[PDB]
């Protein structure tokens, strides 16, 4: 993961965030779109690898530069 650092794979979504955040982005993209954090001033879904905010993960998938159809 470009973001979290939970090893990722290239695949169809290109941008190699972990498999989950990709499929996630996908279903997100699709239904639950825009995940605007806990707006808790740039929440970390990283370093320690704890999901302090699921919303924030999508936000940083963007930030990482992860978009659905292989950005
Ligand atoms: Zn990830
Ligand atoms: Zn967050």
């Amino acid at each position: 993961c470009l973001v979290c650092s939970d090893e990722a794979s290239g695949c169809h979504y290109g941008v190699l965030t972990c498999g989950s955040c990709k499929v996630f982005f996908k279903r997100a993209v699709e239904g639950q779109h825009n995940y605007l954090c806990a707006g808790r001033n740039d929440c970390i879904i990283d370093k320690i690898r704890r999901k302090n905010c699921p919303a924030c993960r999508y936000r940083k998938c963007l930030q990482a530069g992860m978009n659905l159809e292989a950005r």
